[PDB]
Protein backbone atom coordinates (compact mmCIF):
# COMPACT_ATOMS: atom_id res chain seq x y z
CA UNK A 1 0.00 0.00 0.00
CA UNK A 2 2.06 2.84 -1.37
CA UNK A 3 2.04 6.01 -0.93
CA UNK A 4 3.76 9.29 -3.14
CA UNK A 5 3.84 12.92 -2.08
CA UNK A 6 5.57 15.64 -3.85
CA UNK A 7 5.40 19.38 -2.38
CA UNK A 8 6.54 21.71 -5.14
CA UNK A 9 5.80 25.26 -4.21
CA UNK A 10 7.14 27.66 -6.56
CA UNK A 11 7.12 31.56 -5.41
CA UNK A 12 8.57 34.22 -7.89
CA UNK A 13 6.79 37.08 -5.82
CA UNK A 14 8.13 40.99 -5.65
CA UNK A 15 7.35 43.38 -2.62
CA UNK A 16 8.71 46.70 -3.57
CA UNK A 17 8.68 50.48 -3.34
CA UNK A 18 10.20 53.26 -4.53
CA UNK A 19 10.28 56.78 -3.31
CA UNK A 20 11.42 60.28 -4.05
CA UNK A 21 11.89 61.70 -1.00
CA UNK A 22 10.77 61.10 2.76
CA UNK A 23 11.56 64.32 4.50
CA UNK A 24 10.56 67.39 7.16
CA UNK A 25 9.65 64.96 9.85
CA UNK A 26 9.30 65.95 13.15
CA UNK A 27 8.17 64.33 16.04
CA UNK A 28 7.52 66.92 19.38
CA UNK A 29 5.14 65.45 22.05
CA UNK A 30 5.05 67.19 25.08
CA UNK A 31 5.96 65.93 27.96
CA UNK A 32 4.03 63.78 30.16
CA UNK A 33 4.37 63.22 34.08
CA UNK A 34 3.81 59.58 35.39
CA UNK A 35 3.41 58.13 38.66
CA UNK A 36 3.67 54.59 39.44
CA UNK A 37 2.87 52.57 42.76
CA UNK A 38 2.05 49.25 44.06
CA UNK A 39 2.00 46.67 47.25
CA UNK A 40 1.61 43.94 45.63
CA UNK A 41 1.86 42.05 42.43
CA UNK A 42 2.22 38.04 41.11
CA UNK A 43 2.34 36.88 37.46
CA UNK A 44 3.06 33.29 37.68
CA UNK A 45 2.79 31.82 33.87
CA UNK A 46 4.02 33.25 30.35
CA UNK A 47 2.97 36.78 31.73
CA UNK A 48 3.19 39.90 29.11
CA UNK A 49 2.90 43.15 31.45
CA UNK A 50 3.90 46.66 30.05
CA UNK A 51 3.01 49.05 33.10
CA UNK A 52 3.78 52.56 33.18
CA UNK A 53 5.07 52.55 29.79
CA UNK A 54 6.16 56.41 28.51
CA UNK A 55 7.40 55.32 24.95
CA UNK A 56 8.55 57.89 21.80
CA UNK A 57 9.21 55.68 18.60
CA UNK A 58 10.00 57.64 15.32
CA UNK A 59 10.30 54.47 12.78
CA UNK A 60 11.45 55.98 9.47
CA UNK A 61 12.29 53.12 7.18
CA UNK A 62 13.58 53.93 3.42
CA UNK A 63 11.30 50.96 2.72
CA UNK A 64 10.00 48.84 5.40
CA UNK A 65 8.82 46.17 3.23
CA UNK A 66 7.92 42.60 4.80
CA UNK A 67 7.50 38.98 3.40
CA UNK A 68 6.30 36.14 5.55
CA UNK A 69 6.07 32.16 4.10
CA UNK A 70 5.72 29.48 6.25
CA UNK A 71 5.67 25.88 4.89
CA UNK A 72 4.27 23.11 6.67
CA UNK A 73 3.97 19.45 6.21
CA UNK A 74 3.10 17.13 8.17
CA UNK A 75 2.65 13.20 7.97
CA UNK A 76 0.80 11.00 10.41
CA UNK A 77 0.37 7.51 10.52
CA UNK B 1 20.76 90.62 2.66
CA UNK B 2 21.07 87.09 2.95
CA UNK B 3 20.47 84.64 -0.26
CA UNK B 4 19.48 80.81 0.29
CA UNK B 5 19.57 78.69 -2.92
CA UNK B 6 18.56 75.03 -2.80
CA UNK B 7 18.87 72.90 -5.81
CA UNK B 8 17.53 69.28 -4.53
CA UNK B 9 16.76 67.42 -7.65
CA UNK B 10 15.99 63.86 -7.40
CA UNK B 11 15.68 61.18 -10.41
CA UNK B 12 14.52 57.59 -10.66
CA UNK B 13 13.56 57.36 -14.00
CA UNK B 14 14.92 54.70 -15.95
CA UNK B 15 14.79 53.70 -19.76
CA UNK B 16 14.55 50.32 -20.56
CA UNK B 17 14.01 47.32 -23.25
CA UNK B 18 14.23 43.83 -23.48
CA UNK B 19 13.50 42.33 -26.72
CA UNK B 20 13.16 38.69 -28.02
CA UNK B 21 15.26 37.65 -30.71
CA UNK B 22 16.55 40.73 -33.61
CA UNK B 23 17.14 38.50 -36.10
CA UNK B 24 17.88 38.48 -39.74
CA UNK B 25 18.65 41.68 -41.40
CA UNK B 26 20.42 42.12 -44.91
CA UNK B 27 21.95 44.99 -46.12
CA UNK B 28 22.44 44.80 -49.87
CA UNK B 29 22.57 47.95 -51.45
CA UNK B 30 23.34 48.40 -55.34
CA UNK B 31 26.63 50.52 -56.76
CA UNK B 32 26.88 54.46 -55.87
CA UNK B 33 28.91 56.75 -58.48
CA UNK B 34 28.85 60.26 -57.99
CA UNK B 35 31.11 63.59 -58.56
CA UNK B 36 31.60 66.64 -56.94
CA UNK B 37 33.73 69.26 -58.93
CA UNK B 38 34.89 73.21 -58.18
CA UNK B 39 37.91 75.91 -58.90
CA UNK B 40 38.75 77.12 -55.61
CA UNK B 41 37.58 76.19 -51.75
CA UNK B 42 38.35 77.90 -48.71
CA UNK B 43 36.80 77.24 -44.99
CA UNK B 44 37.29 80.04 -41.91
CA UNK B 45 35.64 79.72 -38.37
CA UNK B 46 34.54 76.32 -37.39
CA UNK B 47 33.01 74.49 -40.55
CA UNK B 48 32.12 71.54 -40.38
CA UNK B 49 32.34 70.21 -44.38
CA UNK B 50 31.05 66.41 -45.06
CA UNK B 51 32.34 66.23 -49.34
CA UNK B 52 31.51 63.82 -52.14
CA UNK B 53 30.27 61.22 -49.27
CA UNK B 54 29.33 57.34 -49.83
CA UNK B 55 28.30 55.71 -46.27
CA UNK B 56 27.10 52.23 -45.70
CA UNK B 57 26.28 51.89 -41.98
CA UNK B 58 23.91 48.62 -40.37
CA UNK B 59 23.87 49.86 -36.82
CA UNK B 60 22.06 46.95 -35.06
CA UNK B 61 21.97 47.66 -31.09
CA UNK B 62 20.68 44.60 -28.75
CA UNK B 63 19.37 47.78 -26.69
CA UNK B 64 20.17 51.38 -28.17
CA UNK B 65 18.82 53.10 -25.14
CA UNK B 66 19.97 56.91 -24.82
CA UNK B 67 19.50 59.30 -21.58
CA UNK B 68 21.06 62.92 -21.23
CA UNK B 69 20.45 65.04 -18.58
CA UNK B 70 22.02 68.94 -18.17
CA UNK B 71 21.37 70.36 -14.58
CA UNK B 72 23.03 74.13 -14.61
CA UNK B 73 22.21 76.70 -12.04
CA UNK B 74 23.72 80.10 -12.31
CA UNK B 75 24.30 82.91 -10.32
CA UNK B 76 25.33 86.27 -10.76
CA UNK B 77 24.91 89.47 -7.94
Amino acid sequence: GSVQIVYKPVDLSKVTSKCGSLGNIHHKPGGGQMEVKSEKLDFKDRVQSKIGSLDNITHVPGGGNKKIETHKLTFRE
